[PDB]
């Protein structure tokens, strides 16, 4: 009759799929190490793809309503305005983390999810287990490994990988917009600002909504000045000062981190009834503002495998070799940007870097052409 899905982890990855299975009969349980539900990082992109995804869980309403899409996607080295972008239509949002990571849990709780807090999954078996901190075995149908880019579900069975860390990393936060005070401009756009000269530093700037704005302050590890957090004011305002009245704020923020970005690139996504899904399987370089976009997708797109009256393996197997490809390429294009400092070019939104944002997870197809 019913058949039992155990998710470990209740990020973007594990939320999407215990609605999406939940929704089809499942009964599903998740398990959230951290005591509370919560999602770091300060705030997010999604584009089309990823918002099909929130559409197909009934959560798209509540994501839209107090987020943003900017007038266009611009970008400038030392500046200049290099580049205005806006994907010939291509939908494209940006929000908190929070603003997303709220809807998704209140979606969950009123399809009735089972989530388990202070519940870290440690170990899992292809035969359908998983075994808990506290020791607890569990038996499932299904268990999907959503447990992060440091999976202990992927861990205790063993894939072959290749898993790395950025050599430098950055500082995300949200601020209020003080947009009267930025004056004159076009403060409503994603900026992405670029300087190698006088130093390598870099604010992408990213207005969620009329009252938030998401920074990301970007300078190598190695500067003592610009990777220190709390914010060390002088070094980013010298380099931004139209954004003074910003970086005032940001600067007063005690939970502020300096993050690098973790990669991970496996051979396979799946062993007997364990399906990896999201950072777990396959983290990926932040350019392309693709990694929980690609997340969704395929912990959505698991869902619906699972719908096609195979053996639960079967349809693992199946799922991996349908939608993979579309994550391999995206990865792969977002390592070589990220590595190449190729943004900074501007107009590197091309077809193929908007492959996956074009791609429909509900009808299959690929839509918004360019
Ligand atoms: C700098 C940067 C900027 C980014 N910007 C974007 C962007 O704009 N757009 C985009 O789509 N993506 C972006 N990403 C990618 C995005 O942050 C991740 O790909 C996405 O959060 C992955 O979601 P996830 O559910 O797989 O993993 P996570 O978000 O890591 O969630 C995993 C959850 O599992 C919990 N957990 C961990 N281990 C266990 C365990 N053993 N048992 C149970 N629970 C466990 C963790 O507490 C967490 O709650 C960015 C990433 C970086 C580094």
């Amino acid at each position: 009759k019913t058949r039992r899905a155990e998710v470990a982890g209740g990020g973007f990855a594990g939320l999407t799929a215990a609605i999406a299975l939940k929704q089809n009969g499942w009964d599903v349980r998740l398990h959230e190490k951290s005591s509370e539900l919560r999602a770091f990082g300060a705030g997010i992109y999604l584009w089309h793809n990823g918002l099909r995804v929130l559409e197909g869980l009934g959560a798209l309403d509540d994501v839209l309503q107090g987020s943003h899409t900017p007038p266009t996607y611009e970008t400038w080295m030392h500046n200049k305005s290099v580049s205005k972008e806006t994907f010939n239509g291509l939908p494209w949002r940006i929000m908190t983390r929070s603003h997303l990571h709220d809807a998704l849990v209140n979606r969950a709780r009123a399809l009735g999810v089972d989530i388990s807090v202070n519940s870290e999954a440690v170990a899992a078996d292809p035969v359908g287990r998983l075994t808990l901190q506290t020791g607890e075995v569990l038996e499932a149908d299904l268990i999907v490994g959503a447990d992060g880019v440091g999976s202990k579900v992927r861990d205790s069975i063993g894939f072959k990988q290749d898993r790395w860390v950025s050599k430098d990393g950055l500082i995300r936060l949200i601020v209020p917009r003080m947009k009267k005070e930025l004056g004159h401009g076009e403060w409503d756009n994603t900026i992405d600002m670029w300087n190698f000269w006088p130093r390598v530093q870099r604010i992408l700037y990213s207005p969620c909504n009329e009252n938030e704005l998401y920074l990301g302050l970007m300078a190598p590890a190695a500067d003592p000045r610009g990777s220190s957090v709390p914010i060390d004011l002088e070094v980013w305002v010298e380099m931004f000062p139209f954004l003074e009245p910003c970086l005032i704020e940001a600067a007063k923020l005690k939970t502020a981190r300096y993050d690098k970005a973790e990669t991970t690139k496996l051979d396979s996504w799946t062993r007997g009834k364990v399906a990896l899904v999201g950072d777990a399987a396959h983290a990926m370089c932040p350019a392309l503002a693709q990694g929980a976009g690609c997340a969704m997708v395929n912990a959505f797109s698991l869902s619906q495998d699972l719908e096609e009256g195979s053996s639960v393996e079967d349809a693992l197997v199946a799922w991996e070799t349908r939608i993979r490809p579309i994550t391999d390429r995206c990865q792969a294009l977002s390592g070589d940007y990220a590595a190449n400092r190729s943004l900074s070019k501007g107009n590197m939104f091309t077809p193929a870097a908007l492959e996956a944002a074009r791609y429909d997870p509900l009808r299959r197809v690929y839509s918004w052409p360019q």
